[PDB]
C-alpha cells in the first residue's frame, strides 16, 4: 500500500524540485493533454504545473483506497495560458465522493486576488467505507464554453489526527471531528521559517509558512528559538501531528510585562463565510519550567477560547519543559475573517506576563459534505 502522486496530462514519470516522483494521471480515469505556454518565475518546479488534462464534458478519476482510512488529497492548479482555450472561460465543480471541494470555482480569478502563479487546494477526507475514491471534474453549465482543467492529484493516506474541537463561545460545548470532512485554510510555523513538504511529519509533505504576513497588531512580537541540541519529547503524541521544528520556535510577546497586558498578539486571516474553521494552536515550552510561570488568554472572534479561571498555561497542561502539544477549538463563522488574540492573565499572578505559540492550523469543515466556498 503505497501513496500517489499523479503529475496528471503527462505521458511518463516526473521529478519535482524537490526530486519527488510524479506519475501519469492516465491509468486512473475512468482525454485531452496539454503543456501550458508559459513558465511562471514563481514556479517551484515544472512538475506538476506545466501540463493539465482538459475536460470539456464531465470526467471522473478512480483511485484505490483503503476506505477504513482517512485521505489527505491535493489539486494543483496552473491557470495559465494554453494554446486554443481561453482560461477565464473555466468554471467547474470538483467533488471527491460524496463531497463537494470546489464550485463555480475559476483558478484565474483566484490566483489573481491572491497575486498567486498556482494553487494547491488540500483536504481531508474521512473514512468512506468504499473501497475506491472517485473524483469528478464537471465543468460549468452556466458558462458557454466553460472547461474543467486539473495539473497534479495527491491521495496521501493518514492517521486519525482529528477527534474533538472545544467550541469557543460556551462553556461545555465540545465538537466531534474524526467523522468530518476538512478543508486546511492556514498551515503555519509561528516564529520559525517555511517548512517545505519533504521536512514534514508522517510523510504527508504539508508545507508549514512563515506566520509574519497574518499579524494584524501593531507589533510584531518577540520571536523565539530553542537550541539546535534541542530534543522535543513527544512521548505518546504521535509525530504526524507536526514536524519537530514547529516546536523548536515560537512568537511570543515579549519581556515588558506591562507593556503586554496592555496588548493582545493579533493574527487574522480571510476565510470563507457559512462555515464552521477548527483553529489547531500547537505549543511547546522551551524556556520556562513550571507552572505558573507564564500564563495567558486565548480568543477567537471576540470570543473566549481559554480565559476567565482557566487560561492557557503550557507547562500546566505538558507537565514538563520540550514536551509538544495542542488544542483545537471550533468557531461558526456568519464577517469574512477569523481573528486569534492573545494576551496574558492576571489569574494565579503568573512570574511573567507573556503569550506564546508555535503554530497553527485552520481547517474548514462542511455543511453537509459541502467546502465549497465563493471566489475571492
Amino acid at each position: 500500500g503505497q501513496d500517489l502522486a499523479l503529475s496528471c496530462g503527462t505521458s511518463e514519470a516526473s521529478a519535482d524540485q524537490d526530486k519527488k516522483k510524479w506519475e501519469p494521471d492516465t491509468k486512473f480515469l475512468k482525454s485531452i493533454h496539454a503543456t501550458a505556454t508559459y513558465q511562471d518565475p514563481s514556479l517551484l518546479s515544472t512538475v506538476p504545473y506545466m501540463t493539465a488534462r482538459i475536460f470539456t464534458a464531465p470526467a471522473t478519476y478512480e483511485i484505490p483506497i483503503k476506505g477504513d482510512k482517512r485521505h489527505l488529497l491535493r489539486l494543483y492548479f496552473y491557470p495559465s495560458t494554453y494554446t486554443g482555450l481561453n482560461i477565464s472561460n473555466s468554471y467547474f465543480t470538483v467533488e471527491a465522493n460524496d463531497v463537494t471541494l470546489l464550485s463555480n470555482f475559476s483558478a484565474a480569478i483566484t490566483c489573481q486576488a491572491l497575486t498567486q502563479a498556482y494553487l494547491v487546494k488540500e483536504y481531508s477526507l474521512a473514512p468512506t467505507d468504499k473501497d475506491v475514491l472517485s473524483i469528478k471534474f464537471t465543468p460549468s453549465d452556466k458558462y458557454r464554453d466553460a472547461f474543467a482543467f486539473i495539473n497534479g492529484i495527491e491521495v496521501i493516506q493518514m492517521p486519525e489526527l482529528f477527534d474533538t474541537a472545544a467550541l469557543v463561545g460556551f462553556t461545555d460545548q465540545t465538537m466531534d471531528a474524526k467523522t468530518a470532512n476538512l478543508q486546511s485554510m492556514f498551515r503555519l510555523n509561528v516564529g520559525g521559517q517555511d517548512i517545505p513538504g519533504s521536512q514534514d511529519s508522517g510523510g504527508l509533505t504539508r508545507t508549514w509558512y512563515n506566520d509574519a504576513p497574518y499579524i494584524f497588531s501593531a507589533g510584531l512580537g518577540v520571536t523565539l528559538q530553542a537550541s539546535n541540541n534541542f530534543r522535543i519529547n513527544y512521548q505518546n503524541m504521535p509525530v504526524s501531528i507536526a514536524p519537530a521544528d514547529i516546536y523548536k520556535t515560537a512568537r511570543s510577546q515579549g519581556p515588558n510585562g506591562d507593556i503586554n497586558l496592555k496588548s493582545n498578539l493579533t493574527w487574522m486571516f480571510q476565510i470563507d463565510k457559512n462555515f464552521t474553521y477548527i483553529l489547531r494552536l500547537h505549543f511547546c515550552e522551551f524556556q520556562l519550567s513550571k507552572i505558573n510561570q507564564k500564563v495567558f488568554n486565548i480568543y477567537i472572534n471576540n470570543r473566549t477560547a481559554q480565559a476567565d479561571t482557566t487560561p492557557a498555561d503550557i507547562i500546566g497542561w505538558t507537565g514538563e519543559k520540550g514536551i509538544p502539544m495542542y488544542k483545537d477549538y471550533a468557531i461558526y463563522v456568519d464577517g469574512e475573517e477569523i481573528t486569534l488574540q492573545m494576551t496574558p492573565s492576571t489569574f494565579g499572578q503568573p512570574e511573567y506576563y507573556d503569550s506564546s505559540l508555535n503554530g497553527l492550523e485552520i481547517f474548514k469543515m462542511d455543511t453537509m459534505k459541502n467546502l465549497a466556498g465563493p471566489n475571492p
